[PDB]
């Protein structure tokens, strides 16, 4: 198809050159344009059994997991099992009157406690390390003003999440929002059945390696897998959520909302938001070492930007990956590899790609 064969162009000129840049040994790139998916594909899942990456392929999506804890939120408080304004210790009971019940579940989900890394601390593994260093948290800066990008913060979240639905949260993902959404291979426990379909992930010395799973927050934060048809069917429900059934349909919309901005970025639950048209620097600029590793004040919402655009990157130490859709334009892309390569690459790919694409 001529449509087909324009979007394979592009991929190539943009993506394919990144494979020898990077030593990378597979890469699916999806592109949704009008109700329309294009899947390509290239190189090796696995490296040592001369397995093609193909439409069943299954990648480690890292913290693009953190768009579904997202969107179980905004099921749950759709639902009326959460409200955003309420505190953790009100559903985790051992948290009640501890210094983290303060924090709010919206405050948790979007970075803003005023205390909280990018990781767990290194020794804070099992469940009751975990409920340990929750109890004995106590705050730092000012909270709800400063966003610091956090996997135990949205790990906390998630948690929350699962026990307001009384069910664990890998359940909450693998029997509610996943078939919601559509999805028939997207997991956070790939089962047997699926294992020959689980990509190898490549580390710098192409060693074969997939994601360890540590405490309480690997799910939310980093621990979903997925195909690249799963992924064009997300991106498809966030295109038009209208198409959806109420339940899963409310919970989207929850996740397009603008919460606070910094500085050209705007926090919504999960995706990062931007007013359409976004430069590619106002792109690059989100993952920058200052947003991404560093505390940064947060400025209220004054009027939500009427035109919006959204992405997330996302990483293992195996995987990388990258989800990005215009609504104004009917059109997302995803990019998914089996070695990690920099943010900037593949936002400058997407962005070449999708700005290229004739209406
Ligand atoms: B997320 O992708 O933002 C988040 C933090 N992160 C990691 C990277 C990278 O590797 O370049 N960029 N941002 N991802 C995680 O925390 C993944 S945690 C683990 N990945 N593999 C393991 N065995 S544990």
């Amino acid at each position: 198809t001529p449509k087909d064969q324009e979007i394979k162009k592009l991929v190539d000129q943009n993506f394919k050159p990144l494979l020898e840049k990077y030593d990378v040994p597979g890469m699916a790139v999806g592109v949704i344009q009008n109700n329309k998916k294009y899947e390509m594909y290239y190189g090796l899942q696995s490296v040592q059994d001369k397995k093609a990456v193909n439409s069943s392929t299954i990648f480690e999506l890292g913290s693009v997991s953190k768009l579904f804890t997202a969107t179980a939120g905004g099921y749950a408080k759709n639902k009326g099992k959460i409200s955003f304004d309420d505190t953790p210790g009100k559903y985790w009971k051992e948290l009640k009157n501890t210094p983290i019940d303060q924090v709010n579940l919206l405050q948790l989900a979007t970075y803003t406690s005023g205390n909280l890394a990018l990781q767990f601390p290194d020794e804070v593994k099992t469940d009751q390390q975990v409920l340990t260093f929750f109890k004995d948290w106590k705050p730092k800066n000012s909270i709800g003003e400063y966003r610091q990008y956090s996997n135990p913060s949205i790990g906390l979240f998630g948690k929350v999440v699962a026990l307001s639905m009384n069910k664990p949260f890998d359940q909450v993902l693998e029997k509610t929002i996943f078939p919601a959404l559509g999805l028939k291979h997207s997991y956070v426990n790939v089962p047997k059945t699926q294992m020959q379909n689980y990509a190898f992930g490549y580390n710098q010395e192409n060693q074969p390696i997939r994601v360890n799973r540590g405490p309480l927050d690997a799910a939310p934060a980093y621990d979903v897998k997925s195909t690249l048809p799963d992924m064009l069917s997300f991106i498809h429900a966030n295109l038009n959520p209208q198409k959806y059934p109420a339940d899963i349909q409310r919970a989207i919309n929850e996740t397009h909302q603008g919460r606070y901005q910094v500085n050209t970025m705007y926090q919504a639950l999960g995706w990062e938001e931007f007013s359409y048209p976004a430069t590619l620097q106002t792109l690059l600029d989100s993952n920058s070492e200052q947003i991404v590793m560093k505390p940064n004040k947060v400025t209220a919402i004054s009027k939500e930007p009427s035109v919006k655009m959204y992405h997330k990157t996302g990483s293992t130490n195996g995987f990388g990956t990258y989800v990005v859709f215009i609504p104004k334009e009917n059109i997302g892309l995803v990019m998914l590899t089996n070695k990690r390569i920099p943010n900037e690459e593949r936002i400058k790919a997407a962005y070449a790609v999708l700005n290229a694409i004739k209406k």
